[PDB]
């Protein structure tokens, strides 16, 4: 892919974030604390999953980033619409709002109903996204193999402004502990 000139600034936004995540000083890296860290409640907050949204709104042209999953269990990426539920149970999928892909149980797996099954030789440490907001498509990018395609969402219906979507994963084991950062441009 030649998709790094669309390079553009993602940085976290703290009030979307689950009470349990640490959001870094530069807003640039997210992990899972041990405990509530002492913010109050919105209505914007995931309340059910360690998930937090980039500040960045797309409605128009052609966006990428990339973000270090470097020793994790467990994550989820990608993009979702800016009024995706926040509260109770959900799945990620497209009819909910989210174009997503994921590692869970030493599995990667893009975020379709049902769930599609990933080819990928070469574990990821970093993961490209790209979006092209007309042609409706979000595509995942292994920078760790030579920026090989990991997957493509096509004819998506975005149906409203777009913003990058995070999940650290839970930490029951004791081994998903580290951040996901946004690396530099
Ligand atoms: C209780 C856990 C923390 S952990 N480390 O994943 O066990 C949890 C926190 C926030 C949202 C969902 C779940």
């Amino acid at each position: 892919h030649h998709h790094h000139h669309h390079m553009v600034h993602i940085t976290l936004d703290r009030n979307t974030a689950n009470s349990w995540l640490i959001i870094s000083k530069d807003r640039r890296q997210v992990r899972m604390g041990d405990t509530h860290q002492n913010v109050s409640d919105n209505k914007e907050r995931f309340s059910n999953y360690p998930m937090v949204l980039g500040a960045q709104r797309f409605s128009s042209g052609k966006m990428y980033w990339e973000v270090d999953v470097t020793q994790k269990e467990a994550w989820d990426l990608g993009v979702c619409r800016d009024s995706v539920q926040r509260k109770g149970q959900f799945s990620l999928s497209p009819e909910n709002g989210f174009w997503t892909i994921w590692l869970w149980q030493d599995s990667y797996e893009a975020g379709t109903s049902p769930q599609t099954t990933l080819h990928i030789q070469v574990p990821p440490c970093q993961i490209g996204i790209f979006v092209d907001y007309e042609a409706g498509v979000v595509s995942f990018y292994n920078i760790t193999d030579h920026g090989s395609l990991i997957y493509t969402f096509s004819e998506c219906v975005f149906a409203g402004p777009l913003r990058p979507f995070f999940n650290v994963g839970f930490n029951y084991s004791g081994g998903n502990a580290a951040p996901l950062k946004l690396c530099p441009l």
